[PDB]
């Protein structure tokens, strides 16, 4: 009932390097080669389980913060959240910050977003995209236009007067710059190192003061809303308001969340569509925006385009950004036969998960109208306790990028194959070198 070990080559690397070159064969290898799906790597010191099983992800998603918890692993986000935010705080206090965003990014919200999100798509597209042909990077393109929709979505225009998508993008990169991830096995790093440490601290009081100065400027004004406007209408369950330092955290949480993953799935998306062997998917795609209107409004893009959500999906499903999802065993949980004993980390892999044969048969190929086979196999998002909150809102941007885009462009690929991932960053993407792409305007 202890969990098999993956044996430890060099008691140096742990496992480090062979997971960083190719985490699903390393994965996959360890299955075969143990004959379990929940086993335990030893990466650099600390055990590591993982519960590669999809009949048992709800043992990873369902316990409580008091068995299964995240403030640990997460730590060494302590600097871009700040010391007080979000899982660095006691665990009732967390659950009302994170919901307070949550009550920021759900459907409610969409009203004005749809023409928000267009206009900049078609904003970018009539800068960049002038010509009858042209090549670009593909995933610089998305990168940019989710970092655009989203500010216009969630800042007011004196928001944006003075912290515009580049502020902002810079900003964030000279926090996102701080962070040792290794930090999550090896908790001591978080310690000694301060290069770019301070190189954070005087982005975050940047922005922390920009925002103070804006909540002072908004005050004066008076004498409609926004994501910032909200936070600070939030009540915790005393008194207190949200502090600056809080507000600002949660700001830097949703942008810092969205980034990458929007515009990731954005990008793989229209690389899968434009391949000549998905050829249906992308006239299936075509058939589903024929009568669309040129502006677009909630109805088209919410409750119109199902397809286009299942190749949002399919995409993630195939190439899951978040490549692993984990937490701290406080308690001796049980998964399956096997106890997992306190003081592991435990993980949960959507890359793992999402080729399990039996979940999703051939898992390589790209099918937007496949479906698990293996109920909650698909953990893209996530699941129970801490299941994206953001969700509909970063498929809210692909989608209508997707349809803004197709409606008015083709693409080749200057490359046979679809590109493949990069696994050697934090957050996982095509390899941005590969996404080099030619774009048409129809006629
Ligand atoms: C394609 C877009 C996204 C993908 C693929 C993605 C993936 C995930 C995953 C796998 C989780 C669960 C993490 C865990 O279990 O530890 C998660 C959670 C979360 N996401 Fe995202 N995410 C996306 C978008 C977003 C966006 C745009 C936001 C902006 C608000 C956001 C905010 C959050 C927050 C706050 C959580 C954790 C909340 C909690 O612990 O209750 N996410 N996402
Ligand atoms: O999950 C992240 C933090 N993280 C884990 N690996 C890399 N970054 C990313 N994320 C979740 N959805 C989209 N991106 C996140 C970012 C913010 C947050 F409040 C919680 C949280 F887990």
């Amino acid at each position: 009932t202890d969990p098999p070990v993956y044996p430890v080559t060099v008691p140096i690397l742990g496992h480090i390097i062979q997971f960083g070159k190719s985490p699903l064969g390393f994965m996959q290898e360890c299955k075969r080669q143990l004959k379990s799906g929940i086993f335990t790597i030893n990466i650099v010191g600390k055990r590591v389980t993982i519960v590669g099983d999809p009949h048992e992800h709800s043992r990873f998603f369902l316990p409580r913060n008091e068995v299964l918890s995240p403030r640990e692993v997460y730590s060494f986000m302590v600097p871009v959240f700040g010391e007080g935010v979000a899982y660095a705080a006691p665990y009732p206090r967390m659950r009302e910050q994170l919901n307070f965003l949550a009550e920021e990014l759900t459907i409610a919200k969409f009203q004005n977003f749809v023409p928000a999100i267009q206009h900049e798509v078609r904003k970018f597209m009539a800068a960049n995209w002038d010509k009858d042909e042209g090549e670009i990077n593909l995933l610089e393109d998305c990168s940019t236009m989710i970092i655009n929709t989203a500010c216009q979505c969630l800042f007011g225009e004196d928001l944006r007067k003075r912290l515009d998508a580049r502020r902002f993008a810079q900003l964030l990169a000279k926090m996102e710059s701080s962070l040792i991830p290794a930090a999550v096995f090896l908790p001591i790093l978080l310690k000694l190192p301060l290069p770019q440490s301070a190189r954070c601290h005087e982005a975050r009081t940047e922005l922390q003061k920009i925002l103070s100065e804006i909540i002072i400027a908004r005050k004066e004004e008076e004498v409609t809303s926004d994501l910032l406007s909200g936070l600070l209408s939030a009540v915790y369950r005393d008194g207190t308001p949200m502090s600056l330092h809080e507000v600002c955290g949660m700001i830097v949480a949703a942008m810092f969340a969205g980034q990458h993953t929007s515009s990731i799935t954005t990008t793989w998306s229209m690389l899968h569509l434009m391949h000549p062997a998905n050829v249906k998917h992308l006239e299936a795609l075509r058939k589903e925006i024929e009568e669309f209107p040129a502006q677009l409004n909630y109805n088209n893009v919410m409750d119109e385009m199902p397809f286009a959500e299942r190749c949002a999906r399919e995409s993630i499903r195939r190439d899951p950004p978040l490549l692993m999802l984990m937490r701290k065993v406080m308690a001796d949980v049980k998964v399956g036969s096997y106890v997992v004993p306190k003081g592991d980390i435990i993980a949960c892999s959507p890359l793992l998960s999402h080729h399990d044969e039996e979940a999703f048969p051939e898992p390589r190929r790209w099918d937007p109208e496949r479906d698990e086979k293996v109920e909650g196999a698909f953990i893209g998002f996530g699941a129970g306790v801490h299941k994206c909150i953001g969700q509909k809102f970063g498929l809210l941007q692909v989608k209508t990028i997707l349809a803004t885009a197709f409606r008015s462009y083709d693409f080749q690929l200057l490359r046979d194959e679809v590109p493949d991932p990069d696994y050697h960053t934090m957050v996982v993407g095509p390899t941005a070198s590969q996404c080099r792409v030619k774009y048409i305007r129809r006629k």
